């Protein structure tokens, strides 16, 4: 009996638990995707590889298994590579699998069809990259790519399959023996007791301790241990954007609504899978109070992240589950409690800030402003705490992050570390496919334009996605003009563009709403029915910042 | 009070325990090296940066602290980068620090003095690379370089210091607060009990178990735990080249002299800091018996090393110290012992091969052969078990590895994973500088030519190095000729070259020997006196392999 | 009849005029070098690939045909790559040919012998790179490499030959038809008449015109046209270092001895194969007088060199031969003459500077200084105007460049654009091999250490090289000390090292000299006899600058 490279690739993926392939067909991988579908894998075909890649990336975040993006050679590979780079930047496990052309023609730069040394091009832009020349090495190649994607700091891996590989024929028994079911692809890594003891001694010296939960903490799926660490220590916490919901955002220990005071006045800060990068002002400047006022404890699987920005006095290296559980054990044995004055200081700021926002969510101005629209969507998420929220834009992003409380972990998927516009539709597809939950995508109209053709994809697979476009006719605002009076302003779109009518062009439901009540009712009907829906919400073009 | 970039660099290195800088002076780092020496660091200046880089590399292997190599820009940086890449390949911790030119001129490719984007050029060839533009970030830049060099799988890191950096002046108190004394640069990483349990179950099922000790196990400096694992399990072991001496090479559990049988007939193999790369035939082929006859347990800090070549049924990820002690604990609690007939099989094969070799060591040919010369040096090392052996060549390498038993760990420094000719004199310098031990460098005459100029360096610092050149007039052999009769053959050197005269050029002792007894007496005199010595040993040009 | 990869490689090289291979043997190219020698090519084997690479680089400068450097994989390839990058920086045609390992193992990063994707690693560091997978494409691969090396701006090209290539067998007639004898490898490129007209108009407007001859003009081998352009226009000229001797350095139109005045006070400058890089202060600052005082005409084959640093009002793009001849034809038809007052100004400045230098050449100090030693060697070169001068160091370089007049083109080979220490012995080998001329290598003692082992290569091939080491015991000077009193100073060597004894080690002539008369006598004897000779010249350790 004989097998070929086509079947070995699919067999290796199936053996290792891959159930979905995100892709765009074409030479030389169309028949690979057809075979994947015939062998029971779900194959999702997109309108652009970048969106297939974004889907695979967030599938990795949601599941701790590498999402698979399959593309053609050079131009399609480059489209996927952009998403793979973003996956690496965000620590999402993902494998970009791409066909490539004739090795000897490419090696001589003779102008092959879609010629590119895709292995060499990918390496500066992703965590690891491999190329498989022989059918008998497909099993090990897939194993190397899975291990690179999910171990250590997870990230994007490139796997290059030359067209010639797929049609190679080898003995079927030799083939099956060549496959590898990876054992312990993402091993636990436990910290040394001395590192835990040092972290505990710093934490116990704190007068104003603070926990910061990053999306690495959400990714780790150690929800019970993270919640117990916060609740049994009594230490207030601030969630980063995609750690919202790991503990309910309304939790009594959250200082999220008092973030400025917590960051400025704390003295010991425990970072749980959160980098001191631009989102935390690099641990420097007035955001963190006076220089010398902060000691940092940091839990991270990547030892090289310690001392990346400022001195880390108590580095704790290992997987978050192991590290949090070791810390929690120590707190259970010896911990005085968190200082009461500090908690009361933060509770007062939290209540004052919430009270200041509260009237803004109720103001019923016409045109609808960002606050009143998002006040309605806040209620949707409270009523549907298992729904997934996709969110991108500028005002649409920053205001939604502050106003919409999340209640369950890994339900908020947004622009991430690189602040990428364009993840929305790819993320919505993967969220619906991987979780089976309803998806609410809250999109700026500029952000939506980077991936908006994928609404046809959403319709084609009848995915339960409700898209809300905050249509303010522009980037940030819709009011800029050309001072020469000849063209539109550089930051505007066609006024009152009807994105809902675009959705209807592919058979989805389109709604045009102009009030918070209309928005609420339309979202409710979409999420109750599961029908692909796009709601075009008129937002005041002068509202928001900038 | 004010400080400057010059002083901040030296302060940051001193703060983190750097005591030695290997370098070659020149613009823009001559004054940096002078200040290091003025501030009490030992500064070793070489004749070529590649040798200064090799010294730093093996200094990292010997100490588990990054060896520091300091170079000028573009051409000197490239010389050091070749050694940094070799350090990375061998998992040796090392920091290449280079000056670079004017950022704005290099960025526009205008033809600066020694113009090169050294940061961009280094990244494909080493583990990590950083460039420091502002004096206040020197402390963090040094901290990042240190952590990347020694954590995880150790390797070579590039630290780029533009010439303008050194002259920047900042407040001395701000300068001091910006320095970082790295906490736990190389953290312990402990494996999960489930992974150890899996490995123990495989090991207990073995009828013919084998331990392979790689140079990762030697580097880890967990000597007592590694020896206890071998001795208390009773499992025979094979040491890779630079793991020789971790346990005495004459240890009764060593199957090193029955290596071929041990690899072929074992059923369970425990790899301890050793890769299934070309040195172990990729775990494939006749070296390892019949396909499917082997189950591998592998201990390694790098999770991505698992399944690199063949399926690893029991991966154990962590630092070697933590993992071998966890295994040892499990063996102590439940171990039936290694099967006796397996040890008997290997012991018989070991004694038979040692006997086959014994007559070759005493046969006193004329001219001297490799075996009889190396028989004298075997005795030297047996009599001086704390001396360091540097070794490179072809016959001179492979025959010395088999004939010269090592008795203490980390005393054998050789060509390593890339089989590099050229590490000899650099390794000898760092060995002598770092340890204070006598050094015996056993060098092929071709191998020696790659770094031979550094005998002046050895003389200049009065280092206790005894160099033995196995002078067979060529690469592998001295007999090849030009079939056209016009030139020397491509693989020979000047016949009867007297490298001892080259040593005397720099005030060292130079000796010419023709017999094993003359060799033994000359080596004894050199190593007793500690004077820099080069012994030119006349070896039969027709002796050896090839 | 059948042929193989080994033979096709040698056949392709022979077909295109390759007569010499510089190399270091080893797997997988030892048998390739043997076959080359058996088929009549001269094969020069070095002690380190970087020196073989330097030889190939200057062979390209000397001959306008790519020098061939042949190396093993990863570590030897990296050594050669450093010289290939330097060739690219200096615009020297060169091909680095390296063996590489098993493509499928390297592509999976499984740890092949000397594993490296050398194609991908080479590309950021040279002009072009190709890899040849199939024997039938060897002919085209060699054609591609030759064309890339010598066309456009010449430079270094990497040609990768996997080990499996050499033993492929194909039909001998197919093999013969697959070979390519390159037609017009370095085509002439003629400038548009309108660019020449523009340049002539600027030149005719000049009150103080100046020609600058760079080593591109020397490389071009348009000697008669360049000399005619200078002599028939009557415009004074300044030669860059390796354009010295294109016209005799004593030529009445040379302003080389009045360089500062020529650059500062000229108004129109004609660059002929010379970049406004660091060697010409980027066309900025006080070197060039007041801002706005200069108009540049530039002749270069590389259109992208125009406006690299400052605005070029008359760019002329093409090969120097064609462009100089087109300028010359314009001058012959209509030219008023260079203003004779400007020539008078430069003549007076030249005569004053030479008179200020004359006493220092005759000052018979003890110990010998740089000036009195170089005064002797100035006379040597005057008496031997066909000899080749290799020169490197700091004081030994800068003072020799000023003091030693060259009389014939392409006789001065030095550190070049990157200021590399280490080109000396490789350049000397290639000069002697390619030209058959006597070679005088004037070497700093620090500079010599970077390639000094190759004196054995010089002896092995009995090359007419006379090496003079300016032994001042250190870098720039020999007087620096360790302020802690523990070690030698960072910039010194063993005091009164006898490098001449190192030459005796390999059967060459060693001489120690202390006065200019002893030096002159020793050089005369060495260059008269053609015997490989190294003269150790004692230089005052406090003389010179820096
Ligand atoms: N399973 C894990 N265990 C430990 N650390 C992890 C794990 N997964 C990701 N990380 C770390 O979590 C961090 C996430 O940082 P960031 O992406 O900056 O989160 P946010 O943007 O929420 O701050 C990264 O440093 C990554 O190494
Ligand atoms: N402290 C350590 N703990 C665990 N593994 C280590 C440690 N230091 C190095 N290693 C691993 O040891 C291995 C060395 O393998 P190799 O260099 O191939 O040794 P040899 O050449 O002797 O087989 C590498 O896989 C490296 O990741
Ligand atoms: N045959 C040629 N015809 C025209 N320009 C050439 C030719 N060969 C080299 N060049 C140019 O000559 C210049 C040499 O510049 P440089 O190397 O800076 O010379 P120097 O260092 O003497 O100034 C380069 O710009 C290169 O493109
Ligand atoms: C790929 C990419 N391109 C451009 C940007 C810059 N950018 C930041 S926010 C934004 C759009 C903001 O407008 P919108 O989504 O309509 O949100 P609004 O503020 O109007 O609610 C853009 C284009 C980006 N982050 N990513
Ligand atoms: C940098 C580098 N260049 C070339 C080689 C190829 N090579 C392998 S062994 C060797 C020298 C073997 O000759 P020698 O050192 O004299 O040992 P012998 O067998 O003669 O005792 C060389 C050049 C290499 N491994 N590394
Ligand atoms: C590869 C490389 N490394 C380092 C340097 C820095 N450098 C510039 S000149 C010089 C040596 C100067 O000393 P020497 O050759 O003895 O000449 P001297 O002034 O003493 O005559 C060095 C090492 C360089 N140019 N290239
Ligand atoms: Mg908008
Ligand atoms: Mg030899
Ligand atoms: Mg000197």
């Amino acid at each position: 009996e004989l097998t070929d490279g086509f079947h070995l690739v699919i067999d290796a993926l199936k053996l290792n638990g891959i159930e979905t392939i995100y892709n765009v067909p074409g030479i030389p991988i169309t028949d690979l995707g057809r075979l994947a579908q015939a062998e029971g894998l779900r194959v999702i075909s997109f309108r652009h590889e970048q969106n297939a890649g974004n889907a695979a990336a967030i599938a990795g975040f949601l599941t701790k298994k590498p999402g698979i993006c399959l593309t053609v050679s050079a131009p399609g590979f480059l489209n996927g590579l952009t998403a793979l780079a973003n996956a690496t930047t965000n620590c999402f496990p993902m494998i970009l699998i791409s066909g490539s052309s004739e090795r000897e023609i490419v090696d001589l730069q003779q102008g092959d069809y879609e010629e590119m040394d895709q292995l060499a091009i990918a390496k500066p832009l992703c965590k690891a990259a491999f190329r498989v020349l022989h059918a008998a090495d497909i099993g090990i190649g897939v194993a190397r790519a899975i291990r690179a994607a999910v171990s250590g700091r997870p990230g994007g891996v490139y796997l290059d399959l030359p067209a010639k590989l797929f049609s190679q024929v080898i003995d079927a028994d030799l083939g099956a023996r060549s496959l590898v079911k990876v054992i312990d692809a993402a091993p636990a890594q436990l910290p040394a007791p001395a590192a835990i003891a040092r972290a505990l001694d710093v934490l116990k010296s704190a007068e104003r301790p603070l926990i910061i939960l990053g999306k690495g903490a959400a990714y780790a799926q150690a929800d019970e241990a993270v919640r117990a660490l916060v609740e049994e220590s009594g230490i207030p916490y601030v969630p980063m954007s995609m750690a919202k919901g790991l503990l309910p955002d309304t939790h009594p220990l959250s200082a999220g609504a008092a973030r400025s005071t917590a960051l400025k006045d704390s003295d010991v800060v425990l970072l749980v899978g959160a980098r001191l990068n631009w989102l935390l002002s690099h641990g420097k400047g007035k955001t963190w109070g006076e220089p010398g006022s902060k000691r940092f404890i940091q839990i991270d699987i990547e030892p090289r992240e310690m001392d990346s920005n400022v001195e880390i006095v108590a580095p704790v290296v290992g997987d978050i589950g192991s590290c949090v559980e070791a810390l929690l054990d120590g707190i259970r044995k010896d911990w005085k409690g968190a200082p009461s004055n500090w908690l009361e200081t933060l509770r007062g700021k939290r209540e004052a800030n919430i009270a200041k926002m509260a009237p803004k969510l109720m103001k019923n101005s016409s045109p609808m402003c960002f606050h009143s629209a998002l006040g309605a969507l806040r209620t949707v998420i409270k009523e549907r705490p298992d729904a997934i929220l996709v969110n991108e834009g500028a005002n649409t992003l920053d205001l939604a992050r502050g106003i919409i409380d999340m209640y369950q972990p890994r339900k908020r998927l947004d622009v991430g570390t690189w602040g990428v516009m364009g993840i929305g539709m790819g993320f919505a597809v993967a969220a619906a496919v991987e979780t089976g939950k309803p998806v609410l995508a809250v999109e700026g109209d500029s952000a939506f334009g980077f991936s908006g053709m994928e609404v046809e994809t959403i319709c084609r697979y009848e995915l339960p996605v409700c898209i809300v476009i905050f249509n303010n006719n522009g980037i940030y605002r819709g009011t800029d003009t050309d001072p020469t009076g000849r063209d539109p302003g550089t930051t505007v779109f066609v006024k009152n563009s009807r994105y809902d009518k675009m959705m209807e062009a592919f058979g989805g439901v389109g709604v045009n709403v102009t009030t918070p009540d209309e928005l609420k009712r339309a979202v409710d009907e979409a999420m109750n029915s599961g029908k692909p829906t796009l709601i075009n919400a008129e937002i005041d073009p002068a509202a928001g910042s900038e």
